[PDB]
């Protein structure tokens, strides 16, 4: 039986206003001494069902999860590889090679989503973090990260929306053709050292997601080029990735095609960056 009890906080590695995130260390049981994340829910449903039903390389993986007085303890690997966003940080702009690795490992844990009806709906750096090995994990499917919360209801507009696609801000309805949506803002941030759509403040960059303008710099390859336009599109069912093939038709686009999927997927592939040795 699972407690709070069974782990000792080592550190604070992120708090919000609906949750609080430790590292931790196990000291009961065969897993003794063992590292996790753990992180603690004020009582957040639909996050522990999308981590108990998904199971992939590039997504965290969920070990425990109990509930005890009003909390609800989810108990994750421990990812020590920080966030995406702090290697585009030091980098400024990522090499094509570079950043066509994360991009790749992304899209197949966007696939792993979508074949379970599960859509990820915000690419932001941030939200993606690196294993150990500097692997990719999606690890956001709780409610909201932040301190200071948009509106009063619903938390879409709480941190950044410029990698959100413009449908879901405008809440008309949509699907997993926005994640394909947000892997283009991503791929565009890192190739440019910023997302694509920026305003000077709220209202403008809504306005700019809104009326789709892509403006591709000349510097990148025409394959890269070509992907940027077929992602980051207003009509949402005309994206790469939103037809029948999803992660499929975008993995096989010439941006890609030094990539071995299989390779990949085992993690034989090895990463521009390895958080072990900065
Ligand atoms: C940053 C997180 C975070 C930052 N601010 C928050 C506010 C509320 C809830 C969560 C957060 C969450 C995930 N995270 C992780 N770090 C290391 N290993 C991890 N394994 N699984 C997740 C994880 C670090
Ligand atoms: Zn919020």
């Amino acid at each position: 039986k699972i407690r709070p009890e069974c782990f000792e906080l080592l550190r604070v590695l992120g708090k919000g206003g609906y949750g609080k995130v430790f590292q931790v260390r196990k000291v009961t049981g065969a897993n003794t001494g063992k590292i996790f994340a753990m992180k603690v829910l004020k009582k957040t449903k639909a996050e522990r069902n999308i981590l108990e039903e998904v199971k992939h390389p590039f997504i965290v993986d969920l070990i425990y999860a109990f509930q005890t007085g009003g909390k609800l303890y989810l108990i994750l690997e421990y990812l020590s590889g920080g966030e995406l966003f702090m290697q585009l940080e030091r980098e400024g702009i990522f090499m094509e090679d570079t950043a066509c690795f994360y991009l790749a490992e992304i899209s197949m844990a966007l696939g792993h989503l979508h074949q379970k009806g599960i859509i990820y709906r915000d690419l932001k750096p941030e939200n993606i973090m690196l294993n150990h090995q500097g692997h990719v994990k999606l690890t956001d499917f709780g409610l909201c990260k932040e301190s200071i919360h948009d509106g009063t209801v619903t938390h879409t507009f709480c941190g950044t929306i410029e990698y959100m696609a413009p449908e879901i801000l405008m809440r008309s309805g949509h699907n997993r053709a926005v994640d394909w949506w947000s892997l283009g803002a991503l791929m565009y941030d890192m190739l440019t050292g910023a997302p694509p759509f920026t305003g000077e403040n709220r209202k403008k960059t809504i306005d700019k997601i809104l009326k789709c303008k892509l403006n591709l710099p000349p510097y990148l390859t025409q394959e890269a080029r070509d992907l940027l336009k077929k992602l980051l599109k207003r009509n949402a069912a005309s994206r790469l990735g939103a037809g029948p093939g999803d992660a499929g038709e975008v993995q096989a686009h010439p941006f890609f095609r030094h990539i071995n999927w299989e390779e990949l997927l085992a993690r034989k592939v090895e990463p521009p960056f390895k958080p072990l040795l900065q």
